[PDB]
Formats: structure tokens, C-alpha cells, sequence
């Protein structure tokens, strides 16, 4: 049985949703029982998103393996329901150096190295490599950058040597453009998708299949043009338009066929995808049998991404649609009329002094009002910082990330005993949790693993005294690597409603048919405060 | 001095109002003095607009020689204040015919006859022939179609040869593409336009100006972007925003510099336009006085183009708004309702039974009920045929061309005295005005020209009967070239406060500068009617 | 059984003998009992050849049905042995004149009538009415101008089309390139073949099968590197190397497996062709039992293209090789050092009275030396004016064409009684040949049909009086609706080893399989002559 490669380049312009349309497709080969990855080429020349910012300019997803990737790899993540890895990001920096550091210790012996075919070799053997790791059998393969463009050429040409590789009936390439819809006119303008395929058909591929990107649905008669003149049979041309909620899109694309034209294009055999899980999930997307609302007190108001989709996971399992009241952190500076109509208080990640007083005051009128409180990486820290202030009198108490000089560094860098250097957490880390705790009653075990990206701690040294002021620890890991042995992951609070915090990022693996724990608590929590 | 050419071009999709554009360009030169004109490529095959349907694909506009062109034609001749011709229209058809019949007649002494030189050289010689004929000193060319199109393609391979048969300074292109723009992202794509730029170069012709198409103005900054990628000046980047007023269009061109930019361009010493005229107007069309609204009773309800035209430009000259009720003739059935809050109503042209008798319920409704009414070629036929059948009791009166069998043929094909064959009345034709009727009060001159479009007169037989019954032939025509002398032009009804109507198309001539004086009555009748 | 088309399309430079490639693959398609026709497109402007120069530029081909066309017809008549017709000569004049006429007519009821659908319409319905007339079960073909050029765009396009209208299987596209070889670096460059490829898949069409031309046959290595960067399976690359005899190519193609390829891709059953007459034909060419050398004395010395040929088929028949000495008919001035080794003189067509005189003097040497004596058409009238000048004493004898005032109008236009106007004798007339004449000895029949384009005769007036001085009329024409009734179509002398003319131009209806008697004869007397 033949391993199947599902090509997606994308035309006209960057934006088109095409990392969704990636992530849907996935679905809908998982729903037929198919073991799938999906690999994410990012033509930029950034080894990784490693160096880029956190938050600000869009969240960077980390995988398992503490990789820092593109967020697409969370969109994917989520729909084919699976931990993907640094292999399933792959970048023009990663390729050029490889090839290039691979010449400079002359493993290319004396050759003269060219981007065909060594910078293509190197980028189907990654290609491949991550595939055989992960034993898929269909192989979802997204272009970034726009078919045009200068920077995915060498990637264009990499996928377009499958077909010869891998033999007929095992490559199936898919192009999405934008079919501009008139209002007035009434008329959808397709020159552009033929301009676009005829510029990849000119790099030297042809697509079989083709998604029109456009505000509506493109009628059959314009579709069917467009299937004439771009040498695509008529019924392997599908409409993408825009709609309410994100998990509605497997839906449609499979109800046009896209599905049934994938599977026969591969020469697979019929299977009966089985949808259940996004038809009821877009149900209650639509009808939600309650509403509520909770306030996001970050700095950075897609930078929290993977936050807002954990709530939306949330909500669906409560049956409740969860409203996003965004409030500036720096902002806090009347605290009843920022928190007016809020049943919940969530103070996510960031890095940097900007906005960690005003999130201090979030967390302190939290812990007073009795309002349900989630503290996401950052969020734990400030919450210890301001119980550490307020409950424990440590006068000053604060981060050495804010304040270096503080009398009481409650937060602060690896301790030097624990360590191994000036590296973060990344990835997966052991958690034991607590009996007893809130955070037992939420996930239900005692030893789960849940990602980080962060480089502070909660200073050992202050752990004694603040549990003493009340301050619960009911969770810890017993570390990894010999690094960060007894390190606080969660803190909670007995005499409150809910008041949680944990130093990892539990949205990153937060899915839509498994929601993370924290978060579904922190929801039915708000939705009780609102009675 | 040597005759300057301006070529337009657009790219990415075939509809960003490249015909107001090219019209807008050509009032901000005769704005400045200049004599110029204005030539539409029309890279279809048909030879002229002549075997197309007259009203509902779009308006046929009709030139003072009687040539039946592309709408365009009278957009440029509102802007431009100047009468066009045949030879404004170059058309696919045009071309090939000419050079194919002049090598089956052995014109070409032997050679081989291809695309190029002959078929370009044919195009550039009718672009020359015509500027010369109307002594132009600058000539602004449309291409029609879209950039990257097959059809235009020697089109563009002709003009681009401009540019070394003219020598330097002589020539200048100008590209108008479409840059989408995301309102929720909120961002310009600019994709399009580089490639549609890049297209253009590979056929050999690099863009000195480009106009970007979008919703709202593209920011500086964005403009830079492209005038980098695109090889043009940041300064000869420029923006085409959507809006209200058509007459918005040469003032906002102006004032973002691409007046200033063309004539450097040409070397040309900078003129201070004068845009008082349009300017007045736009203020008129955003503050009307007081606004009246009459029906439209057709039986095509961008089919009257021209017809809209003048009444916009009576209404400026009335100050007034003019609001259009469309009303479908064949519906017509309670016409109380129908006309309810209409102070005038107007019959336009068309052929075909259908709606006929759906007409002749308005005239007499409109007759009856003293409401001012206007009937333009149909139109009077209409009016013709009521008052034959309501007034002079001429029992089952019609026009021949709705029943041939009708025992009154009111209205029937050129009587056979005056005809010279089976051909329509086109072009302008000689109308001598009756002193002392409205026809006369409006005008102001006894002898004037119209331009026409039509098969049918109204019977000379039947003149003096309907004369006597009460009807008014307000204008002749003498005649031409023997043909049609005596027929009637216009007729209109004593006893009423406006009942006009004239054989001819008044509307094509209708400028926005100097309005048709039937619409400008129209309009004052309707406001006079509203009280 | 569905019809077969192959497409042959020509990349990089204009000259690469893409008319013989097409009339190769005719050739093994027929060898493998396949009904086979050939089209040939032509992208230029003119109708067809009758407009061009009839020699100089390259000779005209005349089909049976009269209709003058280029050479390739010739070609493509003599490796399929089928005569063509008008309809297998397509041109961009032929298709724009009739979409346009169509128009004009209002054929198209009103619709905007354009380059696509309409042109592109008309190129396919033209394609499949001539193979249907000629119950064609496969179709090659070939696409003139150079993919890349303006003029084959609309021909590109309606081919491309051919796929989804015939469904899979029945359509193959083929395209040839030039690969340059550097003698010195030893090297074939195929980038020019990657980048024409790239600009074809660019219009639309992948290419099934390439043919690589140049100097030497492409290795392996190198075709399997193209077949990768174009996307064309190894096993359909070929090469087409340059070759001695033009015979040699439908053998080199076989063998390097094109017909095998060629089958497959059309899904037909495998057929062994027979190849035994070429097999021979080039034996006999590259070892003939001996050679005889004629001259040629022509006012044009491709223009006698099929001349040519038919000597080739000629001397094949013969079994001896034939070498050309080239005779400036003009600048005859001694005949003794003009036709030193020469057996044989042969005296072609032509128009104008430029070398008339000198190929009088040629004839007359070649009558009173006995020399082996061949006329066609003007080489006809030139024996009739020598014969009647020299033999009748008609001084001053000559054709009206050359001198219009001659006493003596051996030759004029087509008698007035014989006429129906001004047009010239095209295509096949039935030639009655007269028992015991060299005429009746060459052919062996007493009625046959050879193609004509001439607008002179022989005048009646004076056969009588020719016949008496020794002229012998050994074939005449019963005419042809009612037309040239008793014109004589050949001459002959009794007293002569070989001396014969014909008005008709039999090289054009002479193939390789079956040689034209009156060339047969020709060599056949030539090498007598030799001894
Ligand atoms: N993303 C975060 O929440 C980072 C928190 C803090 N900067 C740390 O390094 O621990
Ligand atoms: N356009 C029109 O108004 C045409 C009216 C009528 N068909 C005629 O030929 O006179
Ligand atoms: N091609 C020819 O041989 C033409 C001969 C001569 N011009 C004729 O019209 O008969």
C-alpha cells in the first residue's frame, strides 16, 4: 500500500485561508479512518519561529518536542487531532543551511551543489523523513507564500518531482486562488484563478484539483468555466467561501465532494467519513444553550490563537457560548466597570514588564470578588506575585523578569541547583497533580504532561512560607533530564470559587473533540458565578 | 509641437472603470486647453456595435456620422465635450477585415500577411488616421479586455511600437489594476498588481503610471511598495477609490497629482487646470436644492446609459435631484399606485411588441392626468399611437413594426416617396423647430441636430387627421440627402403642461456641461408638477 | 471507434522541419493500415497562397481541387499517398473572414462574438469537417508559427480544447524543440526545450511526447534529464537528428519506437507497420546502380519543390541517382559549356517574360542535339514557341503573355468560344492521351488527371499548322463544365529520342510509392542518352 502525498499551493493572494483549508482536508481523511500528518512548508528564510515574538505579531505554536513553530501547526493540530513535531514545519532556512553546512564539510564530495537538484533533494527528504516517522499513509503537504512569488519556487519544484517519484495514482496536487465576487455587478471575476494557473502550470504543475476562494459560493456554470480553461475536470473544482465558524468548513467541502474526489483521485477505495463530532460541535456553535462572558486581561489585545480556540473547546462541552471582553493589562484603572458583566478573569502569557502591574490588579480583583480566575504561564506567576504582595506581606514581591532588584524574588531564573543552562522549558513536562485539589477534580489523574515556553520559576525558597499564607501548590514536576526537579506547575486557592493558575500553556493542546481541562473548568466555573 | 499619446491599459480583472478613467484623464486635459480625443479598443470581433442588441446588453451609443459603437464612445464624448466618431471604436473585426480584404485584392504585392507588421501596422495607422482628422495634440487610447487576455494581444503589441515610432517624449502608459482590500485584516493586496505588471512587461511594455483600483485610496506607503517592485516612480503611483459621483472621478485624479505627473510626462509646460465646472456640478449632485422623482416606463428595466446621463445633467442645471422609479412598461396594472409619488413620467426607446402596449397605458395616464411627460423616440411613437387611438378615435392604431396588420398604421417603415433603402435613420439629422411651441420655448433656436436610431416614421397620411384631433407637430426634419423630407420629429400636446416627444435620442448629446434642453423641461415640468 | 488527434507544435526557432516530422508520423501511421489526414495550420493572414509569388518564394502546392496552398501539402501528399483539399490548409485569414462575415450577417443573433469561443469555434469545426469528408480514423495536426509568437495563440487555444471534447484517449500532443549541440564542448543544450515547454504548459497544453531536433541524436542521459524537467514520460523522448535523405526519418522515428509510443498513448492494439518501401527507397538513394546528371533551366534557379520530388521518385524508379545542374535560363550564352555533361534538359514553370527567350534557346538546343527534352507548363509553351519559330517559320511566334502584340499568338489566353472568365486552369482536368504517342508508352493509359494552374493555351488557330510542320499533339482535354473544351495538354516530337511537354504540373501529383510516368520517362531517357 502506497504511501499518498495531497499537494496545496495557493494563488492570487497570501491570505486565503488556506492553512484552514489544510487543517480540513486533514479532518476529513481522519474521519475516513486514515492515519494522516500535514507538514507546513513556511517559504521565509527564519530557521524556526523561534526568534520571532511570542505574541505580538501572531502566536508561535509549540509542539511536543518544545519546537517553536508557525501556528499553523496548531490549526493542524487541532483538526486532525494529533501531536505533530518540528519535522512538520519546514522552512528556506532550515533547507539552505543543511545543504550548505552539508558542502562546507564536503559531503557532497567536490561537486558543485545547486538548488536543483541538492536544495530539492534536501526538501523532499525532509519531506519524506517526517512522514515515515509519523507511518502516515496520506500526507497533507501545504505551500506557504503565494505561487508568484520568488521564495517558493524551490519548494514548487520539490512537490512537482513527487509525481515521478512516487508513481501514478499517489500525488494529488490542489491550488486555492480568489475569485473576486462583485456586489453590484453581481458577477465573480475568474481571470485571476486563470492567470494563476497558468503561472504554476508554467513552473511546471498542474493542479487537479482547484478551491475558489470568494465571499459566496461560485455557481456550477462559473465553476465549470473555470474547469474548461484550466485543464480541471469539472467536478474536481469546489468553492470555499466564507463563513460563521471555522469547523464548518470540513463540512462543506466534504458535502460538495472534495472528499469523495480526493479519495478517488488516489485511487483509494470509497470510505463513509464519519463527521459526527463537527456537525454537533458547529451545533452548538450555532446554538448555544447558554452565553456567557470573561474578560482577557493580556498585554497583547492571533497572538493567543491557541487560547481562544481552547475557550471555544471549552464552551462546545459546556454547551455555552463563551464571549471575549479584551482589557488592555496596562489600562488597569476602574477595576468594576472593566469587570462589568464578567463571569470570568483570564490573565494569559507574555513576556516583558509592560502590562504586569495592571495584570496584578486583575488577579488581586479576582482573588477578593470571588471571580473565577484562569492564569496561563504568566498568569500563574503574576497571581503568585500579587498573593505573595497581598496575602503573604512580602512588600515588593515580584519577578527578577520585572524588577531584577526586588527584595523578594518570588519568580525568578532556573535555580542553579536544578539546572543542567540559560535555555526555557519547551515542550512536554511531566505533572503530578495533587489529590484533592481543583485542579485533580478537573483533569481526573494524577500525572499528565502539558507544554512550556518560559524561562521563569517559582522561586523554591518562597514555596514554605506562601503555602503557610495559604497559597496552594497542587501540582509540581518531578522534572526531566535531571532539569527542574520539584519545579510549581499550578497554584490554587481553597476559599474561592475558582482560582487556578499553571505554568505551562495547556491551550496548545487543547482539541476541539478533547478540551483542555483548565479550561473547561475555568468556563463551567464562569458560568456558575453567573448563576 | 509634436501629437502626444497616453495608452491605458487595465489588468487583473476587466472591470475597474476603466472608461471613466480614461474620460476622467481626457477633462483634466481639456481642462487645460488642450485639443484632445479619445479612441476605445474594443478587442472583440465584431466589426462595430451594429449587430448587437440596441438596449438590453447595455446601451449602443450612436455617434454624430450615424456609427453605432461601444458605450464607452459616450462617456468620452460627456467628458471630453466633443462629438466622436466611427473611428473612436477600433475594433478586433475592423482590423483583421481590412487587412484581409486588402490582401485577397492583392494589395500586399505578394509578401506574406501576418499579425505583425500588417495587422499591427493597420492598427496603428487607424489610431493616427483618426487623431489627425480631429486635429488632436494629445490622444488618449483604451485598450479594452484585460492585460494577459488573447484577444488584445496585438493591440498591445501595436501600441507598445508607439513609443520608437514617436520618439521620446511623445508617449506615456498608464495601467489600472485591482488591489483588493481585506476590511477585516484590514489590508491592500498588491499581488495582483505585480503580476499584472510583470504580464505587461513580458509583452514589452513597461507602465510609466498605474492606477490602483480599490475600494478606498491605497496608502503612501503601499503605493511605494509597488512603485518599487513595478519599476514605476513612487510619484506616478495613484489611486482609483470607489465612490458616490461619477464627476468625483477627474477631480480626485487632479488633486492627487496625475494631471501634474501626465504633462510632465509628455514635456509639456504645466497648465493650471480650470475644474470649476465639475467641481459646481458635484457639489450640486452632494447638496440638491430639491429633489422630484419621475417614472422610466420601459421594457428594459446599463440599457439607458445615456438616457440616466442627461437626466443627472438636468437635474444639476434644475439643481435638483432626479430620483428614477422603474417602471417594467409590460406590467402595466393599477397606475394610480404604479405612478403614486411621481412627477414625471418618460417612455425611452426600444423594439420588439413587448411592453408596447404596457407604453400606451402611460402616455394616456400621463396625457389624462396632466403629468409632464417625455417620450423619446419610442417614446413618441408611443404617444403617437395613443392619441390616434384615445383622441382621433382612430380604433386599433399601432406602428407596423407591432402589428402589420393594424387598420391604422399610424407609425410604419419610410414612406416610399421619400426613401432613396431598407435602412434606419442614424446620426444626426436636421430638425427645423415650429416657433411658439414648447419644442421652441426649450431649445431656443429654430433649427437644430439630433442624432437617431430608428426603422419607423410616423405616417404622413395620418399628420393632418391627428392635427385636427389636437396634436401638435412641433419639429420637421427637411431631410437628407434627399431622404425623409418632411417627416415629423417631434410632437407635443397644447393643452397640457409638458407633453413632449422627439424621434431622435436627445440623450447622446447630452453633456454635463451643456444638458439636453427636452430633459432640461422634463425636469423643470416635474418640479413644477411636485408644486 | 473514436477518431484519433495528434497536435504538433514547434518550439524555440521556426526552422525545424517540423512538415516533415508531421509527414513522417502520417507515414507510419499509414504504414500501419490506418485512413490518416493531415491539416496543416498556417497562422498567417492570408487566406490562402493564391496572393503569393507562385515560385520564388518557395513554391505553391495545387490540391486536385485547385486550391493553391503551402508546400507542406506537398509533403504531407507524398508520405501519406492521399491527395489533401482546401480544407486541409488552415490559415488565421480563413477563420477571422468567416467568423467575421458571420457576424456581419448576424449569424451569432446579437451576442458579442469573440476571439475565444468564437475563433477558437471555428479552428476546431474546421479541423473536424475535413476529417470527416475524409473519414480520417487518425489526425495529425500540425501547428505552424513558433509556440511563443502572437499569431499561433488562437490556434494553441483551440487544439488545447480538443482533450475534454474528445474525451481521454483520444487526443496526444506533441511538441519539437531545437537542442543546440556545441561541437566543442561536446554538449546539448536543453534549456531552450525546458523554458519552450514551460511557455506551452503556460498557454495550456503538457506535452505527451517530445522530439528533440538537432545535429546529432540527443543520448539518453540527456532525454531522460528532459523528460524529468518537462514532465513527459522517457520512453516519449525522442530525437530527430539531421539526416541526408528526408526518406531516412519515418525509419529513424519507427525505430527509435515514436510509432510504438504513439499507439499506446491513443490506446490502440499494436500494429507492426510496414516500412518495406522506404526501407528501399533509402537503400536506392544512398546506393544507386548509377547516376545521370540534368539540367535545369529555370528562371527561379524551394520553388520547384515538388520538381524536385519528382525527379527523386524518378530516379529511385530508375534506380539511379539523379544530380541537377542549375541553368540560369536567363543567361543563355554558350550551350555547349551549359549543358556539358548533361543528359537530359528540363525546362519548368513560370511566370513573366524574364528568361523567356533563354529557355527558348534551351528547347531548340535540346531538339536539334536530340537531347532528352522535358517541358512543364511554360516548358510546354516554350517547346511551342521554339517549334514554331525554328520548324513552322512562324517568325516572331511567342506567348501574349511575354509579347501581347507578336503576330504569331502561339499561346494566348483561353480561347473566348471555350470560355464560360479570367481565371485560370486549377486543379485536376482530365488529360485524353492518343494511343501510340511517348505520351501513351509513359503512362499506359488513354485517360488520366493531372493538376494544373496556368492561365495560357495553346491556340487552337494554330495546331493545324504546327501538326503540319511536324508537331505532334499526343493528349488533349475534353474539358471541364463546359470549359477548355479540345485544349491541348501535350507535345511531343516523332523524330526525338525524348522530347515532351505537358500544361499541367505533373511533379504535384507524383509520390514517392508511385513516380509520375512523364519523369519516369524522362530519366529513363536521360540515361539512355548517357549510354
Ligand atoms: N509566555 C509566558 O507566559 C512567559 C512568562 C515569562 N516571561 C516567563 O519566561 O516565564
Ligand atoms: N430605439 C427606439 O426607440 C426604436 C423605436 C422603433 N423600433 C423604431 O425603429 O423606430
Ligand atoms: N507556372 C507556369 O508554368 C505558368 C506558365 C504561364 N504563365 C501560364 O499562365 O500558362
Amino acid at each position: 500500500r502506497p504511501r499518498k502525498y495531497v499537494f496545496i499551493t495557493g494563488g492570487v493572494v497570501s491570505s486565503l485561508g488556506k492553512g484552514i483549508l489544510t487543517s480540513s482536508l486533514g479532518a476529513l481523511l481522519r474521519a475516513r479512518g486514515y492515519r494522516v500528518t500535514a507538514i507546513k512548508i513556511d517559504p521565509y528564510v527564519n530557521v524556526d519561529a523561534g526568534t520571532m515574538r511570542p505574541y505580538e505579531h501572531g502566536e508561535v505554536f509549540v509542539t511536543a518536542d518544545g519546537a517553536e513553530t508557525d501556528l499553523d501547526i496548531g490549526h493542524y493540530e487541532r483538526f486532525l487531532d494529533m501531536d505533530l513535531s518540528r519535522g512538520n514545519n519546514l522552512t528556506t532556512g532550515q533547507v539552505y543551511l543543511s545543504v550548505i553546512q552539508k558542502e562546507r564539510r564536503g559531503e557532497y564530495l567536490s561537486q558543485t551543489v545547486q538548488v536543483i537538484p541538492h536544495i530539492t533533494d534536501e526538501i523532499k527528504e525532509r519531506i519524506r523523513k517526517v512522514a515515515e516517522e509519523q507511518k502516515a499513509e496520506i500526507v497533507v503537504v501545504e505551500v506557504g507564500g503565494t505561487v508568484g512569488d520568488i521564495e517558493s519556487l524551490p519548494f514548487l519544484e520539490a512537490i512537482r518531482q513527487f509525481r515521478f517519484d512516487e508513481g501514478e495514482g499517489n500525488t494529488l496536487y490542489l491550488h486555492l486562488t480568489l475569485v473576486p465576487y462583485l456586489e453590484t455587478s453581481e458577477e465573480f471575476k475568474t481571470k485571476p484563478t486563470q492567470h494563476s494557473v497558468a503561472t504554476l502550470r508554467g513552473v511546471g504543475i498542474q493542479p487537479d484539483i482547484l478551491v475558489l476562494r470568494s465571499a459566496r459560493p461560485v455557481p456550477e456554470e462559473v465553476r465549470r468555466k473555470v474547469a474548461l480553461f484550466t485543464n480541471v475536470r469539472p467536478g474536481h473544482v469546489f468553492s470555499s467561501p466564507t463563513v460563521e465558524h471555522l469547523y464548518e468548513v470540513p463540512l462543506l467541502l466534504e458535502e460538495q465532494g472534495l472528499g469523495r474526489a480526493v479519495e478517488r483521485a488516489l485511487g483509494l477505495e470509497a470510505v463513509i467519513p464519519n463527521l459526527s463530532f463537527w456537525q454537533e460541535a458547529v451545533r452548538v456553535l450555532k446554538h448555544p444553550e447558554r452565553t456567557v462572558k470573561i474578560a482577557i486581561a493580556g498585554k497583547y489585545v492571533d497572538a493567543y490563537l491557541s487560547l481562544l480556540e481552547a475557550l471555544r473547546h471549552a464552551g462546545i462541552k459546556n454547551r455555552a457560548r463563551v464571549e471575549v471582553k479584551w482589557v488592555d493589562a496596562e489600562s488597569l484603572a476602574d477595576l468594576e466597570e472593566a469587570f462589568r458583566d464578567v463571569s470570568g478573569i483570564l490573565v494569559p502569557g507574555g513576556f516583558g514588564v509592560r502590562g504586569i502591574e495592571g495584570k496584578v490588579r486583575a488577579a488581586q480583583y479576582a482573588r477578593e470578588r470571588k471571580i473565577p480566575y484562569l492564569g496561563i504561564c504568566l498568569g500563574l506567576q503574576i497571581a503568585v506575585i500579587e498573593f505573595a504582595r497581598n496575602v503573604a506581606g512580602l512588600k515588593g514581591a515580584n519577578s527578577t523578569e520585572f524588577d531584577p532588584h526586588t527584595p523578594h524574588p518570588v519568580i525568578d531564573l532556573m535555580p542553579e541547583q536544578l539546572e543542567v543552562g540559560g535555555t526555557m522549558r519547551l515542550g512536554d513536562w511531566p505533572m503530578r497533580i495533587k489529590p484533592g485539589t481543583l485542579l485533580h477534580r478537573l483533569y481526573g489523574k494524577e500525572e499528565v504532561l502539558e507544554r512550556h515556553r518560559h524561562r521563569y520559576e517559582v522561586n523554591p525558597l518562597y514555596v514554605d512560607g506562601l503555602e503557610r499564607a495559604g497559597l496552594v501548590v497542587s501540582a509540581t514536576t518531578p522534572g526531566m533530564r535531571g532539569r527542574g526537579a520539584g519545579l510549581v506547575e499550578a497554584i490554587e486557592l481553597k476559599d474561592h470559587p475558582f482560582f487556578l493558575g499553571l505554568q505551562s500553556h495547556p491551550e496548545f493542546k487543547s482539541r476541539p473533540m478533547r478540551p483542555s481541562p483548565p479550561f473547561v473548568g475555568f468556563v463551567e466555573a464562569a458560568l456558575a458565578y453567573q448563576e
